[PDB]
């Protein structure tokens, strides 16, 4: 069942928090993601679009919220690539995106899950 070494594409969708229904992230959130097998760690990274309105993303590690790490940013394009280790590929990972629009006062949550 675990995966050997290496880098893998794996697709992913995302579900709203609180529903079963596709979560409006998804336009933000490029699919597929990479999974760096290394170790018996599981690493997953994916491209963000829009990334200065994606001013927070965050995955639930232990029970809390942390923010993901950023691998690499091009300023060209507006993304950025996230990454974090998911222990389980076969579980709904929690997450939580704020959304920030400047050219008004916009600033509101998601709470999102990571479907594998
Ligand atoms: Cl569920």
């Amino acid at each position: 069942t675990k995966l050997a070494d290496g880098k893998y594409n794996i697709a992913f969708t995302v579900w709203k928090g609180d529903k079963d229904e596709s979560s409006r992230m998804n336009r933000y959130f490029e699919s597929p993601a990479t999974l760096t097998v290394k170790n018996g760690k599981q690493y997953v990274s994916f491209k963000v679009k829009d990334s200065t309105s994606i001013k927070s993303f965050q995955v639930e590690k232990d029970g809390q919220f942390v923010e993901t790490t950023v691998l690499s940013e091009n300023k060209k394009d507006n993304t950025r690539v996230v990454e974090f280790e998911v222990a389980d590929l076969s579980k709904k990972l929690n997450g939580k995106v704020k959304i920030n629009i400047p050219i008004i006062n916009y600033n509101a949550s998601y709470d999102i899950r990571f479907v594998f």
